[PDB]
């Protein structure tokens, strides 16, 4: 007729076997089974995830490789630096035999400062890709996971000559002296008088006292100067000595007092900084302040009320709460009169505002130099606890010691004393030149001479009874030799045991791969029987729709034929 | 199709086998089974530390073959050294004959101070390694341990022939006597005051006057002492050395004295003296006495005529003449107014009268107790002849030397010296102590002791500037020579002791290194057996995972095949 119902089922039949071959086709081709989203969009995007880790843990692998490669170089190096440190163990133990002369000695100690020396540049010259491996204490990361964070971390250690105690080591110096024994000529020397009753020389030490600056660099933990007398112009300047900040209660009263420490605390140009302002309304009514002033509360500008409390809209006739209104209030209180036990604690310092009638309050901290500073003019008093005994020194405006109160010296050799002064007394033995000590005021007190001894001459030109001296490697050599070795091998099998942590990460990495290749296979691998399979299959009703079609053209030829 | 799971798994496996293998192939190329840290970080540092333990032991093992060495060298010297007191010994024995003269004691000391030298030089030249191990008493350390401390000392002492109590041995007279330095409280006692402005020390040695007793004790022969004032009435005493006595010219001035002078040559019973009388016209008559005093001229009575003259002739009434007459008659003259001179010679004495006064001359002896007693009440004076001064020496009537006149002192050891007294300043040293001399009083005297030296206390007890002083044969010299090889023998015992000391030391050292040595080979070293059966197990494994890994990338071929 005019239609031909049955060739267009079989167009549509023919054009889905032309989808199906196609499909087959591309899944042959290509091998893979989800060649788009159309295939599998849940297994696409699973595939394509198991992909990006399947990646990044190979790249895990090579990573973890080049951590394997970081700890071999820096082991090897270690291993020429312990060989050093045992052959100059070796040359010392060599060098502690009574018969070797001065030369001897000289001679070993050339080969030990040459194994130093040797030690130093193999810290220095040391390097995997430009990072010298043992001249810092770092933590290098080595990245053995795919994702982010997943990393195992090599602690790097400096290894010199002088990290391993063996800065100015040395076999040949001098060991010990004889102190020249001392005559009248070091007594009138060291400033000794002669007394014509008896002949004994007398010599009289006093000390010089401890600058407030010097007991500012001595002072300790939690001690408390007290700088002012005035009045209330006393200030509590505790040292805290975790930060070496010395932390104190500053007091501000006037209304530019209030204007200025608002303004200090800021955001500069579009931050949000917020400081806690505590008041005993029930809450801490935290704020949001925004660039200069604006304060606001929960994104809205603030205003305060008749008693301090913080909101966030007030009455229309009211400018909106800024820095200055809430930290002159706090300097101000609340409900006039009342106490408002009151605080602005705003990001760190605790600007309390006192809380009685007026005025403000803030744990500041100051420095060493502020507070000495502050104790110019005015009286100063520090005490000395953490030990049990007080220790209460004194110091007036102009800055001399007390004489009220324990009256710190400082003595020749730098260390701090009660002891201002004392005299010792000694005879000069007519007949072979000997002094020996005689007489000391100081009955109890460290500096005191056994009585009755020899004074000999010390190293440092003051009387002492001791007869010997130092200057080569009196401590133990062999000892620090030893605590040298023991830093190396601990540095060693900190890197071994990072090595073996490699071997078993590189080992996880590869099982780990291995087995989300399988799983990826799993979902994206075609499969040669299932497409050629279906690739025959379509051929075939390719073949079959073709020769239908062809036939079906032919039956309204006959009908029209008919109708013709 | 795209993943090989199959030879995924191939290659991990590959790669696990190749990696045994390469531990397997260093292993037995290095010996070791520790080759790094990686391989047994503990058993690393163990055997790190062992091979500083056996480092330092066999070092140790060598300083002790040098402290053997040293108590070899000191002990063989000390052999040498007993020898030659062992010679000194035989050598005093033999001088302790009482058949050896001076000579043989000379000679023996020769050979004596031969030896005693040898022994100072064996001291002095005995060194190892430039220690001279016989000059102090030290403690030689041995350092025998591979750590810090652990020595062995040795205790060397000085021998020399002063430490052996030998200084100044003696068998004739010789003698050292070490001399001792003078200091502060030698000055006190010698006498010097100090001056308090200059700070030295000043004495003054002053010489008693010469008296005149001790002074008739020194004469000399043909020299006078004239005693008496004015020149008429002093008595010239010449001495004579010869006889011992002085000769004076006596003269008689009254019959009492010549009858004093018959008597005195009164001759005993049954003797005569002869004589002869000289006339003043020169006549010779020659006279002999006879017991009674009474002259017999040439056996016949003799008789003084009115002229003086003698005759046998007798005149009516005329007395025979006495041997007082003719002294009468030489001195007063015949009748009293006869003015010429006469002589008589008698006695071996010649009497001369004086011509115009009646008087007898002559030449008198006496001692030396008259003439001091004779100048015990008069002036007195001496003349020297041969000596210091030849002048005259004047005493008082008190026998005290005259203050206008030459002073003659004696000395402290008895001794003539013009130098009454004499002065000299010493310096001390405020710290040595040591008594320099700056000055002294004029320069003339002998006595004055050297300029800018150093003052000894002699054994004397004087003060001088010389080193030693004579001294005696050694008493007992036995005795020290017995224990000086005492001595020598105790210190050879302690060298012997360290000796053993140390030979045990080395034996011990040997067994302990041999002990740790097997102990870090159980550590540290590869069983060579077990190795190879690892490299070939991973070898087997390595090919058995290529020929795997092969038939796995063979395996999705049959997929082409199999499409069509």
């Amino acid at each position: 007729i005019n239609t031909n119902i049955t060739s267009l089922i079989a167009q549509k039949n023919l054009s889905s076997s032309q989808s199906a071959l196609t499909t087959a086709m591309e899944r042959l081709s290509s091998g893979m089974r989800i060649n788009s989203a159309k295939d599998d969009a849940a297994g696409q995007a699973i595939a394509n995830r198991m992909s990006s880790q399947i990646t990044g843990l190979t790249q895990a692998q090579r990573n973890a490789n080049d951590g394997i490669s970081v700890a071999q170089t820096t082991e090897g190096a270690l291993d020429q630096i312990n060989d050093n440190l045992q052959r100059i163990r070796e040359l010392t133990v060599q060098a502690q035999n009574g018969t070797n002369s001065s030369e001897d000695l000289t001679s070993i100690q050339n080969e030990i400062a040459q194994r130093l020396d040797e030690i130093d540049r193999i810290s220095q010259e040391t390097e995997f890709n430009g990072v010298k491996v043992l001249s810092k204490d770092t933590n290098l990361n080595i990245q053995v996971g795919a994702n982010d964070g997943q990393s195992i971390g090599i602690s790097l250690k400096q290894i010199n000559a002088k990290t391993l105690g063996l800065d100015g080591f040395n076999v040949d110096g001098s060991g010990a002296t004889q102190n020249s024994t001392a005559t009248v000529t070091s007594l009138e020397g060291a400033g000794a008088v002669k007394n014509s009753t008896t002949g004994n020389y007398v010599l009289t030490t006093t000390f010089d006292e401890a600058s407030l600056e010097r007991m500012l660099g001595e002072m300790k933990d939690g001690d408390v100067v007290t700088v002012g007398s005035g009045a209330s112009t006393a200030v509590e300047y505790t040292f805290n000595t975790a930060s070496g900040s010395f932390t104190y209660t500053a007091n501000a009263t006037n209304a530019a007092a209030y204007g200025d420490l608002a303004d200090e605390l800021i955001p500069p140009t579009g931050s949000s900084i917020t400081g806690t302002y505590e008041f005993a309304d029930g809450n801490v009514a935290t704020f949001a302040v925004d660039a200069s002033g604006k304060l606001t509360l929960d994104g809205q500008a603030a205003y305060v009320t008749a008693t301090g409390e913080l909101t966030n809209n007030a009455t229309s006739g009211a400018t909106q709460a800024t820095l200055e209104d809430l930290f002159a209030t706090v300097g101000a209180g609340a409900a006039g009169t009342d106490t408002s036990a009151r605080s602005l604690t705003v990001g760190g310092v605790t600007y309390t505002g006192a809380g009685t009638t007026a005025g403000l309050s803030y744990t500041d901290t100051a420095t060493s130099s502020d507070v000495l500073a502050a104790s110019a003019s005015t009286v100063a008093s520090i005490e000395m606890h953490n030990g049990i005994t007080s220790a209460t020194i004194d110091f007036d405006n102009t800055g001399a010691q007390s004489s009220t109160g324990t009256q710190v010296y400082v003595d020749e050799d730098g260390q701090l004393t009660t002891v201002g002064s004392y005299t010792t007394t000694f005879a000069v033995n007519a007949d072979t030149g000997e002094v020996t000590v005689v007489d000391n005021s100081d009955t109890a007190g460290d500096y005191a001479l056994e009585e009755g001894a020899t004074v000999y001459v010390g190293s440092n030109g003051r009387l002492t009874t001791s007869t010997t001296s130092k200057g080569d490697v009196t401590e133990d050599p062999l000892a620090a030799l030893d605590a040298a070795l023991a830093s190396v091998d601990a540095l060693r099998s900190d890197l071994g045991a990072i090595q073996n942590r490699f071997d078993s990460a590189i080992n996880n990495l590869s099982t780990t791969t291995t087995n989300l290749s399988a799983a990826r296979s799993r979902i994206e691998d075609a499969d040669y029987a299932v497409e050629v399979a279906n690739m025959t299959k379509a051929q075939i009703l390719q073949q079959a729709g073709t020769s239908v079609l062809a036939q079906a053209n032919q039956v309204p030829q006959s009908v029209l034929s008919l109708l013709g």
